[PDB]
């Protein structure tokens, strides 16, 4: 199945924040409405956050989230949680090897903000 | 129901990371096997992160997370989450007032680490 | 926090299923739009099916899962997770004593259908 | 990712349910570290339950699901959701052609019964 995309609320502010746990060199990309709207780069094997931006997820609400190192596309697992009907969490790891720890790059978006 | 605890594995490294989303100034503490580790302080409306750090669950196991604006405990909402029987999110909200937003601390915590 | 509620999109057919893992007799009420559509009577202390009906979410989308034992209510925990942008789960756990399980009712609200 | 694999406390009882909404018949296998230990077969596009069992963990405490339809192995998601740090659903959705609505088999699994 498709992993990493995700629909919000329509213009809506979100959190999206990266950190890495790999010996790769991770780029995140995060897309708006199919526009790259941010790109985070690092590298760690210890959870440094590699990137947290503040978003808006516009008129069509479509968050996709891509990750790659060194050109290769990681595998994406993703799901959405709600926690009283109100407060959003959506999550992503990635896999950039085949220890399948599914760390390398974990992302995660948050709404509302404020 | 008891919120904001959760069950790690043994001796194991995990991330935890707090966000802001209120007037009020957060104080986030983090517990492990029952005794303060952390403690995160700050404010932002915008999300800002308030504290990321790279903490060890210890024999139990066991991480609680407490929030609190100026003595004042929030009401906690929380869950765990795990991706491809590997990837761990345990999530908590908080609310400090009477909008029902739950976003006024935000916690996240990640494992496995590496 | 108030828990049993969730918004599911307009006029779209769901599942709702409860199970009971308890010795009191579960009376579990499932409202759409605030209004009673189902109630589901039954006793098990080994996860016997209580009820398992297809509801639609009418105009609204509002669907609240209440539960009492003896005339009781019962404490609730809950949250909504979504896989691939499109299977949703509402999960519904409850407790009608003092040894925190929350499994003395479980209700699992699945969509879309079909 | 490989999907539709839990890791359950060893040797506890737990339910897996099963639940059709596709015009192809489902048959789902539920193994128990590494055998099958139930099979589902059933119909339906209006969420019939097609198997409803209580089975036990065993020592290594693994749970896989398949699906397949006519032979052909269903493409799985699945995700693990914790609330009140006790009350576990492990959610398994599958698609077998091509709406990719993952729900034409959909298997619910919870712990801890009684
Ligand atoms: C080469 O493998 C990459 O780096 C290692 C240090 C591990 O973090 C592994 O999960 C990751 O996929
Ligand atoms: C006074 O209320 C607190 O501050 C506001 C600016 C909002 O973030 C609200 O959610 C929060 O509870
Ligand atoms: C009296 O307590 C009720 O029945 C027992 C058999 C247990 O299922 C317990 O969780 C439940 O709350
Ligand atoms: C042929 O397609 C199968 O049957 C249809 C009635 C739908 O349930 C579809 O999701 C399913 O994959
Ligand atoms: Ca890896
Ligand atoms: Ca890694
Ligand atoms: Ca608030
Ligand atoms: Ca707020
Ligand atoms: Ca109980
Ligand atoms: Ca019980
Ligand atoms: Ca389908
Ligand atoms: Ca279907």
């Amino acid at each position: 199945a498709t992993q990493g995309v995700f629909t919000l609320p329509a213009n809506t502010q979100f959190g999206v924040t990266a950190f890495a746990n790999s010996a790769g060199t991770q780029t995140v990309n995060v897309q708006v409405n199919n526009e790259t709207v941010a790109t985070f780069t690092g590298q760690s094997t210890n959870n440094a956050i590699i990137g947290s931006k503040v978003l808006n997820s516009g008129g069509g609400g479509k968050v996709q989230i891509l990750v790659s190192v060194n050109g290769r596309s990681s595998d994406l697992v993703s799901a959405q949680v709600i926690l009283a009907n109100e407060l959003n969490f959506a999550l992503v790891g990635s896999e950039d090897s085949t220890d399948n720890d599914y760390n390398d790059a974990v992302v995660v978006i948050n709404w509302p903000l404020g």
